């Protein structure tokens, strides 16, 4: 069992209709609070570890907006080492509902050190998600 990752939370900025749900509320360790994006597609969240820094991914855990559970579904995460993700590998991809209330873990099997780590979210589902969380260890 490995340390939870910080990091600079990076992703789509702005919330829905200004409220000011924004990403940060993904990494804030309450599961009542969540990011809800200013557009239906497109939002995505993630962490970058910093310069010089990489980590090896072995779990990531999640939890769902409570009752918009279902807008997780078919959003991925995914780890780099750019920014605008081109060279991304996909280290999960939510295929079923995800519990309300709790975080789901998920073990990752990737050895790739990476700077950046992001979940990246469906359509229709405005980046829905409560709280998102990295574990690993520096790349050796
Ligand atoms: O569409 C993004 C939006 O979805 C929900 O709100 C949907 C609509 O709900 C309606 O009943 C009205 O209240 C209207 O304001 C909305 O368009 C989520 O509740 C909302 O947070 C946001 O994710
Ligand atoms: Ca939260």
């Amino acid at each position: 069992s490995y340390p939870k990752l910080t990091g600079t939370v990076i992703g789509t900025q702005g919330s829905w209709n200004n409220i000011g749900n924004t990403i940060h509320k993904a990494f804030d360790g309450d599961l009542n609070t969540f990011f809800d994006g200013p557009t239906a597609n497109g939002c995505w969240l993630g962490l970058d570890f910093g310069e010089g820094v990489r980590n090896v991914i072995t779990q990531i855990k999640f939890c769902p907006r409570s009752g918009y559970e279902q807008r997780m579904i078919g959003g991925i995460f995914q780890g780099a080492n750019k920014e605008d993700f081109s060279d991304a590998v996909t280290l999960f991809t939510i295929t079923s509902l995800p519990g309300s209330g709790t975080l789901t873990s998920v073990d990752v099997d990737n050895p790739t050190g990476f700077r950046y780590v992001r979940y990246l979210s469906p359509d229709g589902s405005n980046g829905n998600i409560a709280e998102l969380q990295f574990f690993g260890t520096p790349a050796g």
